[PDB]
């Protein structure tokens, strides 16, 4: 296929995520190739080389094509593709479950794997529902969380989503009615976690747990809050017996300048998700983990079992690259790799700050955002963005980064300027 | 890491499908290879050559390793992973789907891409839900089907379980709410219909589709049903004004004789599963396919956009690897293959018919089964199978296989005498 039949055979056949069939706005660009941080696009008929400013949703944080990973890859292809994970296991599945308990906060001893962000998710709730089911407290079926808020698109996912302004509110009719505090504030302040517990208190008897995206939360708006929150949120959760989810399949892997966001506050969950950055971004991998409390709980409950079980669980080929990425990540320093990047998004989004349609510009780790005055328009966010060499692409009124961490000072330094030159155009 | 280190890992720290935390029983296997038909697996320290019977789970179709579909994997990889399919098209994507939409009951015209089974089956709830909302009918907000059958694990796709249940009971309470018709028999009775049409006919105006797997019903029974009464279900469906859903993820891509299961009743559904077999077995991809007129309608909707989206959604490795295992298929002669290997399996399990605990011995296409009279014992079913250098996996009281299509007569010989060993030892 030419990018020209690609184009056609797309309109015709493809739907695209959060779109119409016959009626989206912008068309999409034809992606011909992708390595290290650089992807190719067709523009106007000819080939452009361009920086991959989302690190492909935020799951590129090595690069694309990085020889570690497709190593990984193509050696356990040569062994072996897949099984089924009923009655039996194998070596990548034992090697990533070894690496992500001794690497997640402490306490998270198990590892359910699943496919993707929005089933390990489900699989998280579904830990916390029989947790309380096997202590003989059926009732405790509900969650809670704060307003803001993203977990994913299938139907318990959604049930969590904030509810008037969240993308899934036009639903919430044929949702679960789950319980919403406020909406987390940035800087820390000491009513907003009693106001929280004072709530949480009133539906205690009916709270299976608590599930929030620790310090940043993404897709609700790029909004960070004071990691004191979620020290609080531990405590409030002890001391009322309800369990406690974070939910990092955005924040995970050294994103936010920690291993994992929860470790800017060093508080343990009692169960936790992660993916995305999990794989390096090749395919598609999500794991929920929890502690052995819950684990022992569930299972010497009348269940006697945790009832899920996805077709390709832990799938070799994604253990495979998962394993890679990892290592590849916790075998240089990683912390010193995202405090340049942070500090090299603060200094070249600095002159936005005093642009006229800029109402916020913030920086955490490797996650850079501009706050606009208005929606920003994608038809000429995009042109713009290309034409300095940076694929971004805004939602909301944000336009925002989260570059691969093999990016160098000088690709951070053209990214900042294309998200500045978006954001003078918006105004 | 050694199998022993292995196991030791396993044993603390990894969840298994439908399992405990340290009450196993028995420790799960470490497979260290897989290569055609055949699994490597540890038996008490030796590493054995079994075959995987059930195709890891109707995956692996064209056998493990296939030289065609490594090859389409490792070219991918030289040229691109993975990029977002927000604002960005690819050619993986692109073939794939003209190849979908080529192959599947006529009318399906637009793919939805997800990563799992249990996503393409939420993804196709909300098609349908959010097609009468843009009809102005939001009261339209439930689900129908029969019991038996299986959808996957997320909290809507279990609401749509055998209650009875696959795993009911305990969350029943919690769950939403479906529409459940009796049990289809084997047997076209019309009777049976006429029963699911009265039932249905008082819900419809409450009902946004039904929702069934065709032919075969896979993980709630391996039980088989006369395809006609899916032109029932089609024309029901037609006449009450309510979608009609396929979820062909188990009998997708030549496992029940035709290409999909569909076929042999000649209707299309509004929407389509497919999962699993579509990828060969190498990497976790589904789709769901709906005709033009569900598109459009979601599209012209006030709420205009399907909001949904997975984060890899039409992967190129994992798009890249499926269209050569559907052109592999298509570029050889699958339908004597499975007509072979129907006739190889009902050869084979012939045996077990007059066996003491067997009460029924069924085939359909690439599938076939033993339904005992009590539950099979996996301590006993397994060192059977493996000495008979067989990998199976008993559930309730079925022994069964979903063998690769490129078994030989020869190794389907040795799969049936496995079985119906299984059978044999379940009765004594
Ligand atoms: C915290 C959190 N939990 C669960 C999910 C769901 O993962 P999947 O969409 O099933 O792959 C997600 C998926 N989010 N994906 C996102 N994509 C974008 C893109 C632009 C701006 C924000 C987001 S969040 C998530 O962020
Ligand atoms: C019809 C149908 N729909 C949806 C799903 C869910 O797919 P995922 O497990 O989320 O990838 C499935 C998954 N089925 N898994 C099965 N495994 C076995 C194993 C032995 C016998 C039957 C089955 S069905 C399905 O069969």
């Amino acid at each position: 296929l030419t990018p020209e039949q690609i184009i056609a055979v797309d309109g015709a056949h493809l739907w695209h995520p959060y779109s119409s069939i016959g009626r989206e706005a912008v068309s999409p660009v034809v992606a011909v190739a992708a390595h290290g941080a650089w992807l190719t696009l067709i523009r106007d008929g000819q080939p452009i080389e361009v920086l991959d400013a989302m690190s492909s949703w935020w799951t590129a944080i090595h690069g694309h094509g990085h020889p570690a990973l497709d190593q990984a890859l193509t050696t356990q292809l040569r062994v072996m593709n897949h099984v089924m994970f009923g009655g039996l296991t194998h070596e990548p599945a034992a090697r990533l479950a070894k690496l992500l308990v001794d690497i997640t906060p402490a306490g998270l001893d198990t590892v359910f794997f699943s496919d993707s962000g929005s089933v390990s998710v489900e699989v998280a709730a579904k830990m916390a529902l029989q947790y309380w089911r096997g202590r003989g407290l059926p009732g405790k079926r509900r969650l809670m969380t704060w307003r803001g808020g993203y977990h994913g698109d299938t139907f318990l996912a959604m049930s969590i989503c904030d509810p008037h302004g969240g993308m899934h509110s036009l639903w919430t009719d044929v949702l679960a009615a789950q319980v919403f505090a406020p909406q987390v504030p940035r800087d820390y302040d000491p009513a907003y976690s009693a106001a929280f517990e004072a709530q949480l208190a009133q539906h205690a008897g009916e709270l299976a747990a608590v599930v929030v995206e620790p310090v940043v939360q993404g897709a609700g708006g790029m909004r960070f809050h004071d990691p004191r929150y979620l020290h609080d949120l531990r405590d409030i959760c002890r001391r009322y017996e309800v369990l406690l989810i974070f939910d990092e399949i955005a924040t995970g892997f050294g994103r936010t300048g920690a291993l994992f966001a929860a470790d800017h506050a060093g508080v343990s969950p009692d169960i936790m998700c992660v993916g995305k950055a999990l794989t390096g971004g090749y395919l598609s991998l999500a794991a929920t983990l929890c502690t052995a409390d819950v684990a022992h709980t569930i299972s010497a409950g009348a269940a006697g079992a945790l009832m899920h079980g996805p077709t390709f669980m832990a799938n070799p080929l994604a253990c495979a690259v998962s394993v890679a990425s990892v290592e590849l990540l916790l075998g240089q320093d990683w912390r010193t790799r995202i405090t340049e990047l942070a500090a090299g998004l603060t200094a070249g989004l600095d002159t936005a700050r005093a642009l006229p349609a800029v109402t916020d510009v913030r920086v955490c780790g490797a996650i850079g955002v501009i706050e606009c005055d208005r929606p920003v328009d994608l038809a000429v966010a995009t042109p713009a963005a290309l034409d300095r060499g940076v694929w971004l692409r805004p939602f909301r009124n944000l336009v925002y980064a989260m570059p691969p961490y093999i990016c160098t000072p000088a690709e951070i330094t053209q990214i900042t300027s294309a998200m500045v030159e978006v954001a003078r155009l918006v105004g």
